[PDB]
């Protein structure tokens, strides 16, 4: 069958994490596919798009492989540098090209955007009152 229900990705591939952005007045997430490769920079084209005046289009690139082992699958994430910009990973500057990111990984781009990964295979946050306005319709209400 050609047509299928609920929502189809259509620029997106599968929503498999996230990386949340730790700022000092606020927050962001942002969802991540299994492309294989992520791009983080300017360019709108990247998997990831920070919010700096001089990021670097190129910055970095993380590799998201998806693979199953026994019954469930698991994600690994692979940290490249090939910028000049500046790249901390947890805490540390990279020296290799071949660095491994796991769940709970804080990543610095530019000296100033940190943002931590994780794992989203469920994503649980089941409460009684969220603050957040959520309609149905339009025009009305």
């Amino acid at each position: 069958k050609r047509q299928q229900r609920s929502n189809k990705p259509s620029s997106e591939y599968t929503c498999l994490g996230h990386l949340v952005n730790l700022i000092p007045g606020k927050e962001q997430k942002v969802e991540i596919t299994n492309r294989n490769v992520t791009t983080i920079g300017r360019s709108r084209s990247c998997d990831v798009i920070l919010s700096e005046p001089d990021i670097s289009t190129f910055h970095a690139e993380f590799h998201l492989l998806q693979m199953d082992v026994d019954n469930f699958q698991r994600n690994l994430i692979n940290v490249i540098d090939k910028s000049r910009n500046g790249t901390f990973i947890n805490g540390n500057r990279l020296v290799k090209k071949d660095y491994i990111l796991k769940n709970g990984d804080r990543i610095v781009f530019g000296k100033s955007c940190s943002f931590l990964f994780k794992y989203a295979s469920s994503s649980s946050t089941d409460i009684e009152n969220d603050d957040e306005k959520v309609s149905s319709e339009s025009r009305s209400y």
